[PDB]
C-alpha cells in the first residue's frame, strides 16, 4: 500500500530535518570529534602493540541523510538495493569533525580501520572514492573491513587485533558498533548494556547521533525487520510512552 | 484541520521512538555528562570568584518525552497551555547522568544554575517538585532563572555573574543555551555559529541530543512558528535535501 508507505516514511521528517539542517547536530558530532582526540592521545597500549581506532562510517564518519531524504520524497522504506545504488551515485558527504579526527589519527602513531556494513563486493569502491574526496587520509583497500557474510562486528575487531593492533576506542552511531553483545536484541537489553558501561561512553565508546535508522528502529519490536509496513508502523506507534494528560 | 494536525506529528514518531527507547540515546546522554565532568574538574576560575555551571531543564535535565507521546497521540501541535498542564503534572522524567553531574557539581565547590524557559509565574512548583523528587541537590528556588518576560537567556547569565560567579561551562541541548547570538536565527546562521566555536564543544559547551523540537525547528524557515500547521509542514518538506536516484 502506497499510504502505509507514506505513513511509514513521514515518521523520519522531523528527525531528518534535525540531522540534516540543524546546528545542534552539527555541535554532536564536534562534541563527539573532540573527545575522541582527548581519548586517542591518552591512550597507552601492551608493549609491542599498535594503536589502532576503530570507527563505523555510515552516520558516524560518512553523512548518507540524501538518501533518507529521497527515501521521505518517494515513499520508500528501506531497500539494499536502492542503497547499492546510492553508494554508487558517489554522492556522500562526511560528518563534522570525522575527517579532522581520522587524519590525526593515522599522523599521530594511529591507525583508524573502518568497519563498516558497506557491502565488500558491491559498495566498495563508491565507499573509497568518496572517501578519497572528501579528505580522509590512510583510504588504502587494506584499512576497510567491509561486510562479507555478517553484519555484526566483532568478529571483525578481532582480525584488527590479530594484526598486531591493540583497539583504544569505537566510534559509531549503532551499540553494534561497539561489539555484539547486544546485536539483535531489543532496545530493553541494549539500554542495559549502555546502563552497564556508563563510564565508557566519551572515553572508549564514542557516541554520533541517528535518529532516522539503525539497531535501535529493530529493537522496537521482536521480528520488526520482517514485519510488513503496517506491522512497522504499529511497532513505532506502539513504542510510543504518552503522558494521559491528566495530573 | 485535523488531518494537518496528524501529519505534522506523526514527522515526530521516529525522532520520539528514538529519543524514548534507544540505548544510543542513553550513550550520548552518558557521553556529555562523562565530558562536563572532566570539564568541571579542569576548569579554573578567575580570583575571587565562585565556579558556576549554568544547566539547561528541559531536554538537558528533564526528560519531557511522554508530553511529546501525547502530542503523537493526539494530534497536538505545541500549546504552551498543555505544557503548563504537563509541568503541573509533576511526571517529569532525568536525563541519564544528569542528577549524577548536578549533585557532584554541588558536593565540590561549583554551583549548578538552572537557567530555563519553564514559566517562573505558572511553572516553577511542579518544576522543583520534580526535581526533587528526581534525586537533585540544590533545588532551593535560588538556584533557579525560571523564564519572566525574555525566552533568550544571555541576560540571566549575566545576573549570575554579577552574583560573584565564573560560568565555567554551558549545558544545553538548544544553542540558544550557550548565548544569543543566533536566538530567532534561522539555521544556516546556526551551524555557522557552532562552526566558528568547534573546539568548545564537549569542552565549555556541552550537548544533549533533541531531535523533537527546539530553536533548530524555528530555523527551518523565516516566520515558522507563526504559520499555520499546512506551513510548516511544508516548511519541513522543503528543508528535506533529497538525492535524486540518479549516479
Ligand atoms: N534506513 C535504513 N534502515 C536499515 N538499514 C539501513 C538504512 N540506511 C542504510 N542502511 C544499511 O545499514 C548499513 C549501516 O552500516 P553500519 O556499518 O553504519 S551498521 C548501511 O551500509 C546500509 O546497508
Ligand atoms: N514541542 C515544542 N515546541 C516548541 N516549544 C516547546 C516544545 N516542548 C516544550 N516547549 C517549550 O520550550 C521550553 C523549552 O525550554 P528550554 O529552557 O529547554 S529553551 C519549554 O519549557 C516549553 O515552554
Ligand atoms: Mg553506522
Ligand atoms: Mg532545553
Amino acid at each position: 500500500e502506497e499510504h502505509a508507505n507514506m505513513q511509514l516514511q513521514q515518521q523520519a521528517v522531523l528527525g531528518l530535518n534535525w540531522m540534516q539542517d540543524s546546528g545542534e547536530y552539527k555541535a554532536l558530532a564536534y562534541q563527539a570529534y573532540n573527545a575522541a582526540k582527548v581519548a586517542f592521545d591518552h591512550a597507552k597500549v601492551a608493549k609491542g602493540k599498535k594503536k589502532a581506532v576503530v570507527a563505523d562510517l555510515d552516520e558516524t564518519m560518512l553523512d548518507n541523510s540524501p538518501y533518507a531524504g529521497w527515501q521521505v520524497q518517494n515513499n520508500k522504506p528501506f531497500d539494499g538495493k536502492d542503497w547499492t545504488r546510492w553508494v554508487d551515485a558517489r554522492q556522500s558527504r562526511a560528518v563534522p569533525g570525522a575527517v579532522e579526527f581520522n587524519n590525526y589519527v593515522n599522523s599521530h602513531n594511529g591507525k583508524v580501520f573502518y568497519v563498516t556494513n558497506r557491502k565488500d563486493s558491491t559498495e566498495k569502491s563508491g565507499t573509497i572514492d568518496d572517501m578519497k574526496r572528501l579528505g580522509f587520509n590512510g583510504v588504502e583497500e587494506s584499512a576497510f573491513y567491509l561486510k562479507k557474510d555478517k553484519s555484526a562486528k566483532a568478529a571483525r575487531f578481532a582480525e584488527i587485533e590479530k594484526q598486531g593492533y591493540e583497539i583504544v576506542l569505537y566510534v559509531g552511531d549503532n551499540l553494534d558498533d561497539f561489539g555484539n553483545t547486544v546485536y539483535g536484541k531489543l532496545n530493553a537489553d541494549r539500554r542495559a548494556f549502555v546502563d552497564q558501561n556508563q563510564g565508557k561512553f566519551g572515553k572508549t565508546f564514542i557516541m554520533l547521533p541517528n535518529a532516522n535508522y539503525g539497531g535501535w528502529e529493530g529493537g522496537l519490536a521482536e521480528g520488526y525487520f520482517k514485519k510488513d509496513t503496517q506491522g512497522q508502523i504499529k511497532a513505532r506507534l506502539d513504542a510510543v510512552q504518552a503522558w494521559d494528560g491528566k495530573l
